[PDB]
């Protein structure tokens, strides 16, 4: 029936996006209940970003300096406070479109949808993963900050990312909704370089199962391997080490397809050592690593939401 | 700032999705104003699908046989009629969430977002193109039929696709919202094979411009070409022939980057003749053809919507 990189439907998050302007800076915020969440660097000028002292910059700001606009209607700020790298703007009206939601801090390897916004207005939606180096490979231009990453389970929106910074190398860094950066990144314009971008081995294996379920099977071979043996090969190619937990997580895909996890590892090994010789898998000429096992089961089984 | 395959935000379409059940068949419909649109094969059994006579099958159906459910609320069918391959179910309540919208029949090469649904509930969202052979490469399982494809311009939803059929080869066929199939496909379980899947040359060039704007430039060379010369090469590799209209459409990307369209064609030629030698472009090991020139400008410039 086919396999595609798909995002969660975005409507529940669309209804939470607002525009935050402090002085000459405009970016996005997230309106849940009577609180608007946005990056604290909204209070900075472009100059401030080299060496900002956020507590000091904050002292000069009052409730009325934060202009918050929900589509065409202005929201009244009745309180503000800084939590880590985010600002929480208390407004006098609960967002009537607040969905059921949680704040979750995800682990590397975990996937989520991003609703890219500009001036509190939604631009587009795409799927991302937290890379093992704690960056993400997004699509963000100036004014996109405060765009959020999320997952949905039936009717609950688990928000996991807010966008803050682009590194000189074109990749993206940001926070959870408590304002704590993923990785060692900070909201300052300095020399911060990303570490090694390793491949999320468990996600590649999940995606190979997805290929098999959809008819792409040329890469299945007559071999098997061990975790230890496979991991010697993974390390050489900058792949996350595979653990027994990962094997356990792939158990459902294993069961449905009748290909043992270690046999699929031997398929992956051979693809790493020999390449794809110009062939493709689910329409890709390289090995996709931004589907989780849970992603594969969900799109392959057709789970939906409130 | 990065470049990603992104769909339009899906909320406006989410609010139009309903479930249609006729007998033992459940699939999705689209509720706009006081009309629900759905595939006419909702009236078929699995057996009927080999050789259905839709007019005859329809005679046994009445308004009350169409069960239409909008989330948890039932809609009253007060009229029904068949238009080409779709059924229009007149209900007694206008959808309060009807967005501004149009019905457009797109051309091959044109891109759109699909909101995959199951039982009137949204599952996920992804970007697609009408292939030159009038198929699309989607992600659709049983019960997905009646899922729609759309574009948004600011506040207007232009619906262009409704999903009807999977061909034996794993690709997808469907109609415009007047119920007319794209291509020579029909809503009957028969031997219908897709034609040659040619690459959408104009979209590849657009995406190479996108790469250059984002820092990927290793494939720019010291050469140029002519339309005629380039097209000899395109034909050999099953690429759509490039026309002066295409060149004109790429004019804005040409202008912004200062790479002439024909110079970019010579880059493409070299990539076709020599391959990518294991390198990548915007994170792909093959040449993406499901971004339009207009797509590139939009994500690269940050256009948003009501
Ligand atoms: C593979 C999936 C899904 O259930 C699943 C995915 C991943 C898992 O880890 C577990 C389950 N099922 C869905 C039902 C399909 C029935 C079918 C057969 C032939 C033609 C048309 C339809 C057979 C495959
Ligand atoms: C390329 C895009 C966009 O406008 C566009 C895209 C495709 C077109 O066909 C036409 C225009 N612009 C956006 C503004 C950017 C300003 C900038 C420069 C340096 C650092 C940060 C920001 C420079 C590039």
């Amino acid at each position: 029936s086919g396999f595609r990189k798909m995002a969660f439907p975005s409507g529940k998050v669309e209804g939470c996006m607002v525009q935050v302007t402090c002085g000459t800076t405009t970016l996005n915020g997230l309106w849940l209940d009577d609180v608007v969440y946005c990056p604290r660097h909204v209070i900075c000028t472009s100059e401030d970003m080299l060496n900002p002292n956020y507590e000091d910059l904050l002292i000069r700001k009052s409730n009325h300096n934060f202009l918050v606009q929900a589509g065409n209607v202005q929201l009244r700020v009745i309180g503000h406070s800084m939590q880590n790298c985010v600002l929480k703007l208390k407004v006098d009206t609960a967002n009537p479109k607040t969905p059921k939601y949680k704040f979750v801090r995800i682990q590397p390897g975990q996937t989520f949808s991003v609703l890219a916004c500009y001036n509190g207005s939604p631009s587009g939606v795409y799927q991302c993963a937290m890379r093992p180096n704690f960056t993400i490979k997004g699509s963000f231009l100036n004014g996109s900050c405060g765009s959020v990453g999320f997952n949905i389970d039936y009717d609950c929106v688990s928000f996991c990312y807010m966008h803050h910074m682009e590194l000189p190398t074109g990749v993206h860094a940001g926070t959870d909704l408590e304002g704590n950066f993923y990785g060692p990144f900070v909201d300052r314009q300095t020399a911060q370089a990303a570490g090694t971008d390793t491949t999320i081995t468990v996600n590649v294996l999940a995606w190979l199962y997805a290929a098999v379920i959809n008819g792409d099977r040329w890469f299945l071979n007559r071999f098997t391997t061990t975790l230890n043996d496979f991991n010697l090969v993974a390390m050489k190619y900058n792949y996350e080490p595979l653990t027994q937990d990962h094997v356990d997580i792939l158990g459902p895909l294993s069961a449905q397809t009748g290909i043992a996890v270690l046999d699929m590892c031997a398929s992956l090994k051979e693809l790493l050592q020999n390449g794809m010789n110009g062939r493709t898998i689910l329409g890709s000429a390289l090995l996709e690593d931004e589907f989780t096992p849970f992603d594969v089961v969900r799109q392959c089984s057709g789970v939906t939401f409130q």
